């Protein structure tokens, strides 16, 4: 689809069989989701944002479905204020900016 | 133009006479530029994201040119790690996400 930005570009995603709302975020290198249980192994990681750094759990090769498009890649889980879909997955679904 | 997301979507902007590189960020409500000495009145403001909040100065009705496209709105200034063009100005240049 084509999405304008008069409001936040929120979309429904599916991860681990659960539905969630997430923000299509061109300003994020990485994808960061609020605290949740995911299968598979995980390793601690740090990521930095506008206000500083937070501790996250890095899950690799996780399947996520974004508006019906499938992606499999790195998902960070931690105390982010909003579920954000970053460029690592936006590229997998073929997302571009246009103006 | 069309901007892919393999790398950070950085573009040249023109503000208050100066040229700068800024991130086109669909995940930002607002536009924040690193510390610069703009003239006129301002109001204090706090903006937040991953990691917490930073204190910025809010300037109203500032002109910014983004790859030849002009926009006028609120521009925040403070200790941001990166210059960020947010939705308040991206809507004005007709920017969309497309996949
Ligand atoms: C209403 O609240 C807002 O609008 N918050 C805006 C805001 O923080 N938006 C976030 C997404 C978001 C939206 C709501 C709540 C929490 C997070 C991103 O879009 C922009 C930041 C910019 C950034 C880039 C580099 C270093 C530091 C910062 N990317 C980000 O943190 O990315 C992380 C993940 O991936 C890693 O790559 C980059 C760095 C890592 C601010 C921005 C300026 C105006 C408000």
């Amino acid at each position: 689809p084509q999405i304008t930005l008069w409001k936040r570009p929120l979309v429904t995603i599916k991860i681990g069989g659960q539905l969630k709302e997430a923000l299509l975020d061109t300003g994020a290198d990485d994808t960061v989701l609020e605290e949740m249980n995911l299968p598979g192994r995980w390793k601690p990681k740090m990521i930095g944002g506008i206000g500083g750094f937070i501790k996250v759990r890095q899950y690799d090769q996780i399947l996520i479905e974004i508006c019906g498009h499938k992606a499999i890649g790195t998902v960070l889980v931690g105390p982010t204020p909003v579920n954000i879909i970053g460029r690592n997955l936006l590229t997998q679904i073929g997302c571009t900016l246009n103006f």
